[PDB]
């Protein structure tokens, strides 16, 4: 039964989260775990820190550059008693386009856990192995394990150190419409980035337009490559501004009635405090969302 969606995100082990379109509330999300294949677990924390396995980040990044935002179709081969769905995703509008699992195994960024589907995966794995790609390269793959830091040591120094020069980063999670979790590169600091000069509504049951603000920002920036101006800090959080070619998310959120200009932190906004007050004034005059009567 061929189903359809957009890629919301790609996870640890290249299980992919697929979403639909919303119809009164945020979109329905499904987490598909790729059938017949195995990729590494990414780094994670619990009792202790545990690092990236070999080749897990490069696998995640491969499907991320390739898939995020695109329209896929999928098919659910099984549903386990643990509450998980296994299946195959095809990057296109049909079950004969580009099987994403075949891309992984040909790059050597995954492996197999007879029939046409299983034959195609073999043909990919033999090629990858016979061209020394990914995990079939000479070595242990230690150069693919990120030196992942969960906290910045001296934050004021760290921000002062970059002199407001944008830092390439990946936006890994959206807590609410105005605070994100940003993977900074090339040092692999995973940290909390609050948008300088604004505040969206927030999750506790949630304030009006929190879920809407979260979605607005999340569908535009989750698992996208961005640059961040690190402007100041609040505790172990980075006050900053996000750059992307399509626009300024801070300037939009206010302009679209999803945010209010907060007085303290707007002093550190480098891109120009007049524009944030202007876009709020745009929303307020138009009676948009948080400004309705
Ligand atoms: C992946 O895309 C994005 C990344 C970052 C930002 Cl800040 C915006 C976008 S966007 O092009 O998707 N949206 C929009 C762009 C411009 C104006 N509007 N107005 C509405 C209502 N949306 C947009
Ligand atoms: N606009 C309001 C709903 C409302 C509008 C007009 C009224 O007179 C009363 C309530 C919300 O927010």
């Amino acid at each position: 039964t061929v189903q359809r969606g957009i890629i919301k995100m790609v996870l640890s082990g290249c299980a992919i989260i697929v979403r639909g379109q919303p119809r009164g509330g945020p979109p329905p999300e499904r987490q598909i775990n790729l059938s017949n294949i195995r990729a590494g677990n990414l780094a994670r924390r619990a009792a202790k820190d545990t690092p990236d396995e070999p080749w897990a980040f490069p696998a995640r990044e491969f499907l991320r550059k390739k898939l995020i935002g695109k329209e896929v179709c999928f098919t659910i081969e099984n549903k386990t008693p643990q509450g998980r769905e296994y299946g195959m995703i095809y990057l296109g509008k049909d079950t004969n386009g580009e099987n994403i699992a075949e891309s992984l195994v040909a790059e050597g960024l995954a492996t197999r856990r007879n029939n046409p589907e299983q034959n195609r995966l073999s043909e990919c794995e033999e090629q990858a192995k016979a061209a020394k790609k990914g995990m079939w390269s000479e070595g242990n793959g230690s150069h693919t394990i990120r030196d992942l830091k969960y906290t910045i040591e001296n934050p004021r120094h760290f921000v002062d150190s970059h002199h407001q020069k944008p830092v390439n980063a990946i936006i890994e999670h959206v807590r609410d419409g105005s605070v994100v979790r940003a993977l900074l590169l090339p040092d692999y600091y995973l940290v909390t980035v609050m948008l300088s000069g604004i505040k969206c509504p927030t999750f506790r049951t949630p304030e009006p337009f929190a879920a809407e603000a979260k979605f607005f920002t999340e569908s535009r920036l989750l698992q996208r490559d961005v640059q961040i101006i690190l402007e100041s800090c609040h505790n172990q959080n980075i006050l900053g501004t996000i750059l992307h070619p399509n626009g300024n998310i801070t300037e939009l959120l206010l302009k679209e009635g999803f945010a209010r200009c907060v007085d303290w932190s707007i002093a550190v906004y480098t891109r120009g405090a007049e524009k944030l007050r202007a876009a709020e004034r745009f929303a307020k005059e138009r009676r948009l969302r948080i400004w309705r009567d």
